[PDB]
Parts: structure tokens; C-alpha cells; sequence
């Protein structure tokens, strides 16, 4: 309906310059479930909300927060609870990439262990992972 | 996905001066439909989201006043959703879940109170 609301309904996919994708492993529904690399495959533990607003990240399949935990390295599902840690300033390139900075400290950003491995973060040296496709 | 939360003469809550502050009122107000007067609902999660200022229907520890604050996973933050069949929704405090969002008066504030089935604490999420 019944309403006009400013805020973006639209699932998206974090994808990698091999054209992987953010996975949250087992398609879990708990809490500190890590952030993978995996190759697409249609499922809702691949699918996020971004909300601009506020600056979240958020699975459409667990309702959870893409989150640092507080060792700053290591990226999990959480529940949202308006942490530092859990809000993103998103960096848009003319490219059409997007550096995906930590607010708590922003030159550490979404990064990966490795091409099909996990999600972390890194402090930012335009490595080519750095370097998201936010589709 | 947003909605308003109408009352049985067809007013709705309503963020006090549409602030977009910690602390702010949760009150009664005509239907205009501005963001202040949007939430969102997550059924998987139990909250009630302003859209206007992205903070949570929150009850003080006073566990009476309603008002908006940063989502922080409290149980004073988190709702039960109890359905009726008529469409009606009873809105329950986790923390406590006798008490649920209720009204000071017609057109007045937003308040906790013990569930008495009177009709203002029967909601309609629209
Ligand atoms: C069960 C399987 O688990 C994998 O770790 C990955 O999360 C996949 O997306 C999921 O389908
Ligand atoms: C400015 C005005 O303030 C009122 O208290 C109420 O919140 C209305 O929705 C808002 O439009």
C-alpha cells in the first residue's frame, strides 16, 4: 501497495572477478556461519539487501548481517545489531566495481583468503578481489 | 514491504516530528503515509523498523514508553505477532509478552500495556 518507501528491494549477488559469488555456507540460518566463495547456483544463501541507508548487507535467506567479527579479520552472518562492524561504505568505481569498506575502519575492506575460498577482510591494495560486482 | 500499523479508527503510529533520533516518540497520528509513518516488518527476526529514520520500535526499561532507537537485538526491540483471523494482529512485547503495544488515548502516544483486548490493541499491519 500500500505504500511508497525509499529502500531497495532488490536481491543481489557480491561477485568475484571469476564470476563466484558471497555464499553463506551450508546455507546456514545461524549465527557465526562464515562468508564463502562459491559458484552461483539460483539459492537465497547467495542472495543479499543492501540498504544504502544505513549501509547493511543482510541474506535474504537468514535475515542475518554480513558482520567482522571483532578480530577484523575473519566475515560471518550475525545477527544485526547496528554494529560498526556490520555497516559498509560501498565505493563505486566508473568500472562498475565497488570497494566494500569496513566503517569501523575503513581502510580494511571485503577481501578473500583465497579465489574459492573464504570471505575476510583485508586492508585495502586494490588487489583484484578488492573489487566487487554488486549485481 | 513497508506498512503502516492502523489503529480501529483508521490512524496509525506515527514517529514524533518524523526525527530521525534515539529517544523520539512513538505516538498516534492521521495517515499520511511519509516515511515516519512506514515500518518495516521481519517476521524472522521480530522487528519494527521506521523507514524514515532505520531505527527500531523500542519500549524503555520503564517497560511503558515507546520509542525509536538503534536496533540492538534487545528483547525490548523484538515482537510477537499474533495473528487473528479477522486480520487483526496483538503486537507482544518479547521481553514480556503480556503486555503489548497499546495506546495513552485515541490520538495520543504509543504505550506498553497488559493485553485487556481493548480494541486499540488490536492491530491492523496494512
Ligand atoms: C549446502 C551447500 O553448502 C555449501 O557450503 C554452500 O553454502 C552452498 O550454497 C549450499 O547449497
Ligand atoms: C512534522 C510532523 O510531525 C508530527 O509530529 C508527525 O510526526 C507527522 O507525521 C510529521 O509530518
Amino acid at each position: 501497495v500500500p505504500r511508497g518507501s525509499h529502500m531497495s528491494n532488490e536481491a543481489h549477488t557480491l561477485v568475484t572477478p571469476e564470476g563466484n559469488v558471497i555464499d553463506i555456507q551450508g546455507a546456514s540460518q545461524e549465527n557465526g556461519a562464515n562468508a564463502i566463495i562459491y559458484p552461483r547456483h539460483g539459492g537465497e544463501n547467495q542472495l543479499f539487501f543492501i540498504d544504502k541507508q544505513i549501509g547493511w548487507i543482510i541474506s535474504v535467506f537468514s535475515r542475518k548481517a554480513l558482520t567482522v567479527k571483532e578480530n577484523m579479520h575473519d566475515i560471518v552472518q550475525s545477527d544485526y545489531c547496528s554494529l560498526s562492524r556490520q555497516q559498509w561504505i560501498f565505493e563505486d568505481n566508473p568500472d562498475g566495481t565497488t570497494i566494500i569498506r569496513c566503517y569501523e575502519n575503513p581502510e580494511l575492506v571485503l577481501s578473500v583468503t583465497g579465489n574459492i575460498d573464504k570471505v575476510c577482510l583485508s586492508p585495502f591494495t586494490r588487489e583484484a578481489h578488492q573489487l566487487w560486482r554488486i549485481e
